[PDB]
This record gives structure tokens, sequence and C-alpha cells, in this order.
């Protein structure tokens, strides 16, 4: 079976035979919106020189651009369209070079000029608002939390457990967080339903509240495998066979980012590890603890792990007494 | 029974006989913001035009706007109150062509030009800020999440349940997505009290967590009936007669808007399909798996569907007992 | 006793005996704000235009302001302090009439020119931030949330219940909303331990989920008053007697505003109505469900209402057995 | 052993042996921020006055920069590079005093007033957006939450209990506030496995939500020391022997500031009091309660405290009985 969640997160779905204008500005690429608006000014300040052009012609400014003791342009020194061109930038950029300057003969002129520096305050306020969008919503997250490259199984105070470890990579805390697991497969029902794929929770202790973590240093994720697990049945030996997903997930408010992030990561029955456990990567120093991420996914061999599953071990006990 | 919800999440409910100036900028409509906003310009372009034509007229400036070796205005080119008004709009604005240019001779038209200016600084600020306002928090969302038309009942594993599709139309992920259900009817207690519309929960799985939903594919949502279920009673022929509600409820913080949100779906008694099961919309593929979002609403018959109620069910292996 | 909370939500407490930049200046008040911003501005354009005027005096440019074939000015029509000043308002607004120009002769002023305009770019920002600042985080929030003025007891489906009715005013709706309710009062352990105000859950269904209320049309809260209730052993001939408060909590994630906010209001003993009811304000339409708020706070009696305690209720039944 | 968390609440971890363009903006120190943007303008500045320094050179305005009846510069008045600077900082900026003052002549020059002033534009918003990220997003933030110094041992109503204070300083609430507490020591498995610090809960009411707090006047957290409880077998002559250490969490979404927030404090074994119990800060007045922050971390002796652990007292009492 193929993968649904991959290593560093990802989903490996795809949606066929299937919008707001706030978030269109934060999925559009950057050079895309950079491209849009430059779109956006030339647009108006083209428009608007063409108008101020076209009012410089009728007035008759063309042919005594700075006027006299009589003649009085709408707009000085707009003898062209790249004069009238420029007061249109210069205006609603509102630089004024102040040579080309609107005068007071024409109430048009005068209207078009007021209606220019609106729409060029109200351009530049969709302008930066649209970045800080773009900005505060990055689809590009770093991975400030790290999962562990295999789950292992082994015993914990006489329980059979799965175990992967999870990591802050940053110094900054994850308020609020709290774990989850799951079992990935395709199944079909005592009715003969076809399930593609169903999802199975993987307790972690969602009921007393142990999901719940403080993690300041690399944590590992417990899952006691009993009656009640997915993996009860499941021996070592049927791990090279069976065939299933374990998508472990983390879910917090980090403080760094001031967002609430969805960590992901996935173990297939290949890639976890009966009969291991983790290196210690918190240390004792005198002065400071220290954490030190080169042993973070690293492993050891703990032979005397039984190779049988949780309910094979159940099923001993209750027969030495007989 | 008229419906409370709509299939669209919209809620069918009228208030009668019943502001922050943040919120009402995010409730007014853009057209009528961006009127209010130009409104507010020209509001103080003419005032201080005016302010600085009246302090023109005083000093003499109308007569003798450009000055000489001896007089000397107290803002240059202010002729009249057109050119006043375009002194005001470009001290505000900041075009500040030039032509007309404050002069040092009045104290008081340094003083205006100064108010002026942190006014129209003052003024620019909320402008552009009421606009991120009203982009972040809008009033229309595109529904990324989708439920299905209709509800079903049928049997998984031994139990019969009332089951909804709920689906995500993008890419991006919702973060503790969690669902919920309610069947709405009015009713009246035993000690005849009259409930206008009694709000009655439809288990989902709250208890152990399984409400907690990792929605990347869609998902169907499964509700046991069983002894505590509302429908416990209810059969197929009870279905048909009977007239209620289910509202189901998908509420989740979904990355793409960054906010979270309140999926709504409805399904009248009517809309619910007995003995009838949804299309794999989840499909195998060697590379990738794909949703095909073409079937995401389609069902198939069971027949072997039991047409009786799960009490009726229950009360049958009781009695084969005996 | 007083009253720790009121029936608008404020808390009534003075701390005595007992900050951050960003914080503050959601604090300060408008009017304190706005004068603020308009110091550091003179506070900038005084300094810059005073350092422009001791350059404009050292160079002799007071003299000879205009500058000739030899004779350049450093800033040209810098003929004393208020056209140095003037300049520099003109340079940091970015006005720039140009009548005051900068010249290329003082490397000095060419400097001060580039900081000027960095500490101007600088301020605008701070200005603009520090406003949206205090629009999105306001200390006054309109009381979307509506509580009734008063708490009842009565009798839902054989059990005695303290009720009271939460309403939301806008139409927008309250993503995960849910209810809490408090008993307050001091009280001494059975240690000896005297506690100023001692704050007891009465339970309104947290451990099944149904605290969590979809709010649409005003919704009545109920607690059944059991064994486990702080109100258990209290009749309505007690309820003159007792002097207590119950604080009454709906937390809930506001669509409107797009924050979480926290709606409180109280109900004193002598608030609480034995043996009453509210009046229906959801009303059935052909076309749509109409909520009228005008009977929001009323009620009617009910005289089958057992003026007896919820224990003596209890009580009675395990005695008319024997 | 040294200590995990501080009183003030800081995480006494590093992280040896192991990035967003947005939160690297929140990271980096203001004057740091400051001088990178500076750096930015003048990057922008000076090359945008050289590409206008080297169109003046090229089209010959360096000789004749005021131009005449023929001959006309692309640009006015940049007779060297300081005015080729001072026109391009001119234009970005956009004060554009005009002495220098872009002219029909050159479609280039044309182009490249365009592009500096999308550039210019760019940047500003950029620098705007950057400064209310690192406003909004603020590393330190004032200890509104305030723990007491020490934890306490004591009898609340027949259990032996630790208990802590959490006060809040400022008026403003805390949102859905919710306490926690951890035991962490590093501990061998009994097979054998080394954990470096193990943390393990202290239950101060999650099960049935009276975690959840309603924090005005300072409230004192129990935590029910019972089988259960990892201080069961844990005396007073224990507990200047053992080394252990307590952290005490506080959650919530507070109002003041709009952001979740993560509060922090530790309770080494030797900083805990055995028979000691808090001094009451909130007193009645006739008018408003009032809380006195003084007596906050104060207590006082209770010498009718058991000496012995929480399981010694349980095994009396089944003793007593025989
Ligand atoms: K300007
Ligand atoms: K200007
Ligand atoms: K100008
Ligand atoms: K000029
Ligand atoms: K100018």
């Amino acid at each position: 079976r193929n993968r649904f969640v991959k290593k560093n997160g990802q989903c490996n779905v795809e949606f066929t035979n299937m919008a707001d204008m706030f978030t269109t500005c934060v999925d559009i690429r950057w050079r895309y919106m950079l491209l849009l608006f430059s779109l956006a000014f030339l647009v108006s300040w083209l428009l608007f020189g063409l108008i101020f052009w076209l009012i410089a012609l009728i007035h008759g400014d063309l042919e005594n651009p700075g006027g006299d003791d009589t003649f009085k342009p709408c707009v000085l020194q707009v003898n062209g369209f790249v004069a009238a061109f420029l007061f249109s930038i210069e205006t609603q950029t509102t630089i004024g070079y102040g040579f080309r300057c609107v005068t007071e003969e024409c109430p048009l002129a005068v209207f078009m000029v007021v209606v220019q520096s609106i729409v060029g305050c109200i351009i530049d306020s969709f302008m930066i608002d649209a970045i800080m969008a773009k900005m505060a919503r990055p689809k590009k997250r770093a991975q400030t939390l790290l999962f562990s490259h295999n789950a292992v199984v082994a015993m914990r105070d006489g329980k059979l457990c799965l175990m992967w470890r999870v990591g802050n990579l940053r110094k900054s805390h994850i308020v609020e967080a709290h774990v989850r697991a799951q079992l990935i497969k395709p199944r079909i029902t005592e009715e003969g339903e076809y399930i593609p794929l169903d999802q199975i929770d993987i307790d972690v202790g969602f009921d007393k509240g142990l999901d719940r973590i403080f993690l300041v240093s690399p944590i590992t994720i417990l899952h006691e495998i009993n009656e009640d697990s997915p993996l009860f049945g499941i021996s070592r030996q049927d791990l090279e066979t069976d065939d299933f997903e374990i998508v472990v997930i983390l879910e917090g408010m980090v403080e760094a980012t001031a967002m609430t992030t969805q960590a992901r990561s996935s173990y297939l029955a290949s890639e976890i590890l009966w009969g291991h456990r983790f290196e210690p990567v918190l240390f004792e120093e005198k002065n400071q603890y220290k954490v030190d991420y080169s042993h973070f996914h690293k492993t050891y061999e703990v032979p005397s792990t039984p190779r049988c599953s949780a309910k094979d071990l159940v099923e001993n006990k209750f027969l030495l007494s007989n």
C-alpha cells in the first residue's frame, strides 16, 4: 500500500473532478503578486495620464503649455502624453515635482486630481495589507517540531508500548501542545463494506489528559498496546508481513509564530523497530541541562523484548496460574 | 416544521424587538466604506482649504498673491478659494506641487500646515487599518468544507448508525477539527413545558475523543444508534412520518484562512436515506492516492439493511435466547 | 455579602499594594495616544529644523539664502528658523514644496535629509501600527451575548434544575461556545480555614460535553440539582435566608470580532426565582422562525413547583416505598 | 539535581548539535532591524541614484544640466552624482523638491522613475509590516500572571493536598484559563531504562474540569495527594531528603494581549512548605472587595498538620477499625 502521509508531514492525496479575494492573495506567488500590483499602478497611471492628456488637448494646452497673461492651461507643462503621464504619476505617487502643476482654470482637472489621489490612496492601502496578509500567513513554515524517523516497540513498566519521539527545535515554547496517533489502512466491514483508508485511533492518553505534553526537552510518546489497541494481536513476526501506516500528529499553539500548527509524520509498519529504545538526548551538567539533537533519531537493541504480541503476553499469564 | 439550518449552513432565524466602531467597519459594505473615507478627505480638504482661504483674505493675499519686495503672502499663489483648496489638498495628500507654497510670514498659516499634516497622517492610518480589518475579517468565506447532501442509516460492524460525509475542498489542512451533531425539534416536557426548538445531542464520539477527525480525504461521520441515541426507537417506517431536523457541525482552525470556522449543514428527516451507503471517493493508484469529488454525494442501496429501529434489533436478540 | 460579578459582567475587585510597550499603546486613551504622536512629530521636526538652522547659520545662508554665481546655500531659502522648520516639516512629511530645497553643497545637510527621511518613515510605521493595535484590541466590546436578568428553579423531566437563558444579539455566530457556572461564597473548612470567596462549580454538563452549546436562538442553560450539586439541600424557604452568588459564564470564539470572548453575568440568591419558567421567544412562522427579544427576560409562575429542596424530594421517594 | 524550570518561568535547557523570513523579523533585535531597513533604502537610493547618474552622463546633462532652446536633460539639475543621488532620494521617498525634476526627453529615465516608485512603494510596505510583526509578536511579555514563591502541603476537608497560588496582576481577564502541574525527576524503569527527566502529571482536576479556573482574585490550586498521586508515599521527613521538582503551569487566552500565554513557575522539593497555608489576600469591604497583593506569597504555620505521608494517614484508618 502507498503512503498517506510522508515523513516531512506532507499529505499524499490528489483531488479531482471537484474563492475569497483575501485567501487568494495568500496563495498567489510573491513575484505574481508584485507583478499584479505593478500592473494595478500602470493601469491607473496610464488611465489618468490619458484623462489628463485628453483634457490638455481639448483646452488647447499642447500649443501653449506654459500659458501667458490671457491663456492658462488646466495643468502646466503638459506638452504631450509623456508629460501628461508624468503628471499622473507625480500626482498619484504624490512625488509632484511641480514642473507639471495643476492650475485653477479647469474644474474637471481639479476633480481629476482629487479622484486620482483617493484612488492612489486606496491602492496603496490594499498593497500594504495584501503584503502582511502574505507575510503573516506563510505557506512555507519552518519545521520547528521534529519527529523521530522511527517509532519503536518496547516494554515500559510491564506493558508493551509503541513509542515515537517528538522534539522542539526552537527554544520558543509550544502552548497547549497535545499529541494524537492514528493507524491508517483499508479494511472491509463485517457487512462487506470496503473502506479505502480507515483511520483508527492509537490511544496516547486522551481520557486522563496525558496526551497533553509540556515539550521543552524531546519527549517520547507512549502508546500502551493492550486489549483496546489495534496493535494488540500484532507480534514482531506479524510486523514484517503486515502492511499498515501510523500517522503521528502534534498540534499546538506555537508562540514563535503565534498561530496554531499541526505537526505530522508517518511510520509505515516497515519503519517501526521491534525491540528498540531511543538514545538519551538530555544530559546532566552541573550548571545547565543540555539536549544533544545528534542522538535524537538513534536507538539501541533490547534483546530482552518479547517477540510475541501484547495479547500473547496477556494469554501467557492467565495460563501459568492454572 | 420549517428549517432551522439550510444545506449551505445558513441559519434560518429572525431577531425582532431587540456597537463598536471596529466591528462596524467590518460590517459596512465596501462601496459604503470607500464612499465614507472619500467623504472624510473632502471634509478635511475643504475645511482646511477654507481655513487657508480665510487667512489669504484677511492678510490681503488675493490682491497680491505673488508678493513683492515688501508684501509677502502667508501662502503663495492662493489667488482664490480654488487655489486655497488646491493648496490644502497638496498639503494633506503631501503632493505639494509647490506653486502654491506656504511662506514664513504668517505663524497661523504655519501652525495650520502642521495641524493638517498630522490630521492627514492620522486619517490615512485609519483608512489603511480599516481596510485590513475588512480583508482579514471577511463576511463571505468560501466553503472550503463540504457536507454530503444526505445522511444515511446503515449497519457498520453490527450496529445501526446514522452517517454523513465531510470533505475538505482545499488541500490546506484543518487543525484541531472536531465534529458535532444535533437533533432539532420542538418538544413538550413531562411537566407540560413547550420547548419551541429543543436541541438534543447526537453523539459522534466526544467521550473517547473520536469526534476529533484528521480530515485529509473525505471522512464518513458515524453515529451509533443505541439506547442513548434519540433515533433509538425510530425505524424506517417512522422516518417517513417523523418530522425532525439534524444539524451537522464541523468546527476547526483552517490554516488557509488562519481563523477558526464553523461548518454547517442540515439533514431533515426526509433527507436521510435508510438502507444506503456512500460511494468510495478515495482510489488506489500506484503512485498517489486520489479523491474524486464527483462521487462525493452519491450512494447505493443496501437491501440487507434492517427496516426496523435499533431498539427493535436489540429487542430481537433478547427474545431469541429465551 | 457584596457582589463579585455585576449583571453587565464587570468584576467588582480592587488590587492594592501590587509593562510591555505594545500592550500600553492598547491601554492609553485615544486622545492621549493622538497627543503622544503629535508630540513625536514636533520633537522630530523641531529637532531637525534646528539642525538645519544651525547648518544654515554656520555656512552663512541667512545672509544670502538664494545664493549666486559663487555662493550656494546647503538648503535654499532657509532665511530664518521658521524656514528651517518649514524645510524640516516639508522633508519628513515629504510635502517638500521645494521653495526651500536641499542643494549639493553641504554633505552634512545631505546626510541630514537622509536621516530625517528614515526617521520620518519609521515614525509613520509605528503610528499606523499603534492605531490598528488599538482598533483590533478594543477595551470596549459591545455585549453581543445577552444573559437573562434572573436564573430560575423549576422541574424539567422529573428533576429540579437551576436555569438561566443566554442569547446572541448579532446574527453572527459564536464558534466553540461553551458554558460554565460557579457558586461564589465565603466558607470555612473542617480544619478551620477561612476562604474569603470559595469558587464552587455548578455543573452544566461538562462531562458528556453538553456544556457545548450551538447558540442560534436563545438557549436555556440547565443545571440539575442533585446529590453532587451545591444547591442540593437548598429549598425555597432557604433561598430567602441564604446569601450566595452564582456567576454564569459563556466563553466562545465570536466570528464578528474574530477573537475569543468571556461573557459574564451574576445571579445573587435573591435574584433567583423559585417556581418560574421563561417566556418562549422562538415562534413558528410558515416562512421563517423568529426570535422576539422583548420576552427574553420574562418569566411566568409555576405553582406546581415543589417548594422543598432537591434532597427533600429525593428523601420522599425512598420513604414512600417503605 | 539542577532545575528544569526557574521561578520566573524560564526553561533551563540548551540545544546542541541541532527558517522563515517572517519569524526571523520577529527574532532579530530592534536596532538590527532598523539598521537592516536603513541599509535597504541606501542600497536602493544609491543603486538608482547611480542609474540616474549614468543616464545623466551619456546624454550629456553634466555639461548643460539646465538645458536651453535645443538641449533638454533627461532629469534637470543633475550636475553631478550628488544631485543624481538627491533626485533618487526625492523620487523614492517622494519628497521631490522639484529642482531636480524628470523631463520628457529620455524614455529610459521615465521608465526608471516608474520602477523606483514601485520599488520604493514595495519597500515601505515591507517595513510597516515588519514592524507590526515585531510589535504584535513581542518576545518580552510582562508577567501578568503571578505564581506564589512556595507551594505548601496541608489538610483541606479531610485530605492531604499540595497547594500553590496563582494571581492575575492586571484587571484584564484571562479567558479559558486552565492549570496543570507536573513532577519532574529522572527515573529508571523496571526494565532498567534510564529516563533523564521523566515528566509525571500532578492532577489538579482535569477529569471533572475543575482544572478550569475563573481567575479574578488569586486562586489557590489544590492537588489531592491520594493513591494516584506521586506524592502519595512522601511524608515531611521524606521531603527534606527527596530531590524532585514541581512545574506549575497556567495556560490562558489573555484579553489584554489577545494571544494565548503559558505561565510557568517551579517548586523544588526544598521550596515546598509542609504544614503551611497562605495569607488571605481578599478582604471584605462594605462597598468593594479588595485584593492586597502584599500578602500574596505569605503563609502561616499549621502545627496540627500530619507530618506523615498521605498513604500513612490512609493506612492508619484501616488499622484502627480492626
Ligand atoms: K509625498
Ligand atoms: K512632494
Ligand atoms: K513635492
Ligand atoms: K517646485
Ligand atoms: K515640489
